[PDB]
């Protein structure tokens, strides 16, 4: 009742799923989170690096070289 339940997982999935085309790269992730939060807007090194691990560690994103450039997608099973 402190913190809502929300990850930084769970968040970037929001992100990436509340696209059209279902994916994002790492640069539009961040500047989601910018917009959607007044104080990512204003300190960045820490959340960042949080993002960039969740994308990287969790198997559920997907990065795909994308022709235009590489993409995150959500890869449930
Ligand atoms: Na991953």
């Amino acid at each position: 009742d402190v913190r809502p339940p929300f990850t930084y997982a769970s968040l970037i999935r929001q992100a990436i799923l509340e696209t059209p085309d279902r994916q994002l790269t790492l640069n539009e992730i961040y500047n989601w989170f910018t917009r959607m939060f007044a104080y990512f807007r204003r300190n960045t090194a820490t959340w960042k690096n949080a993002v960039r691990h969740n994308l990287s560690l969790h198997k559920c994103f997907v990065r795909v070289e994308n022709v235009k450039g590489a993409v995150w997608t959500v890869d449930e099973r």
